[PDB]
């Protein structure tokens, strides 16, 4: 009754990508995304909280976006060993065996496997990772291997049929400078 | 506590999405956009009250980028004198009675409810222009012509030549900006 809600779309475009900003803490993370719908042509603002244990395995998640559909909030608990559930404290058996999230888009989440698994140099490991893609945030499994190239480089592959590579350079606590060709840290 | 900032690299088409509150003589607005040179997005917030008469009186901007956070603070007295925020004039102002801020089409009601023009009548308008994100105001010279109740030809008479019909509801609010926005 006191205001009237107007919304209103642009019809013209220019290119556009992401832009995050985080704050890491020893066992969280907190970040605000934003980004352009890549189907709707329209921009979305997704914030986000980590938590993890001392090995890094992920234990809790949350996540509000904000787009032109609406609010959308997501919630997980993960016990570090491969079980999920939700906020409700209903269990997601379709999830068994993630350890990891990897949210899109955001080159943060590589450091989770980086720092997890500690590999040495030439090691490869195949993971269970549970992608959440902004803005729907609907979480499913998917196969991904991480190969040490060197203390500064891994090689990255999807396992699930697209064949994506990639060589990431990071720093010394395992965070992303460049995912070349993706995202450039400033 | 450890701060780390990325840009992406990809690139996708994108636009503009504005939600905006409306009451009798404010609104108070959150426009989200790519910036047009960088790639990145940006959200604008913003604040604007009028008198009874649709003369804007004061305007607040608030401005999140990768560049940092920008601000901007206008007063007007309804006759074409502009202060900011701590009282200073804005003599570079001079004349302007409505705002006009890109990219939304909110600001296209203030002439229409200001001027009064009758069906066929054309208005030129000094409209103090504010292109976000940067908020650099700059005056502009404009042009009104009511077509009907509810369409409006609007021209930029500062050598593009850039003219449209806007299709407006029963309180001026832009519907269809044709090619530009759409009221969801």
């Amino acid at each position: 009754s006191r205001d009237r809600l107007y919304t209103w779309a642009g019809l013209w475009r220019s290119p556009s990508s992401s832009w995050e900003a985080l704050r890491l803490e020893d066992d969280q993370a907190e970040s605000q995304l934003r980004a352009p719908d890549e189907r709707s042509g329209l921009p979305y603002q997704l914030d986000y909280r980590l938590r993890w244990d001392a090995d890094w395995h992920l234990r809790e998640a949350v996540f509000h976006v904000e787009s032109e559909t609406g609010v959308r909030k997501l919630h997980l608990l993960a016990d570090g060993r491969g079980h999920w559930q939700d906020g409700d404290g209903e269990a997601l058996p379709a999830f068994d065996g993630c350890l990891d999230i990897d949210i899109w888009p955001s080159p943060f989440t590589n450091t989770f496997p980086i720092r997890r698994l500690g590999l040495a140099d030439g090691q490869r490991a195949e993971i269970r990772a549970l992608y959440i893609e902004a803005p729907a945030l609907e979480p499913r499994s998917m196969r991904q291997a991480y190969t040490r190239l060197d203390a500064s480089h891994y090689l990255y592959e999807n396992l699930e049929g697209s064949a994506f590579k990639a060589v990431l350079l990071v720093d010394e606590q395992g965070l992303v400078i460049d995912y070349p060709g993706l995202f450039q840290r400033l």
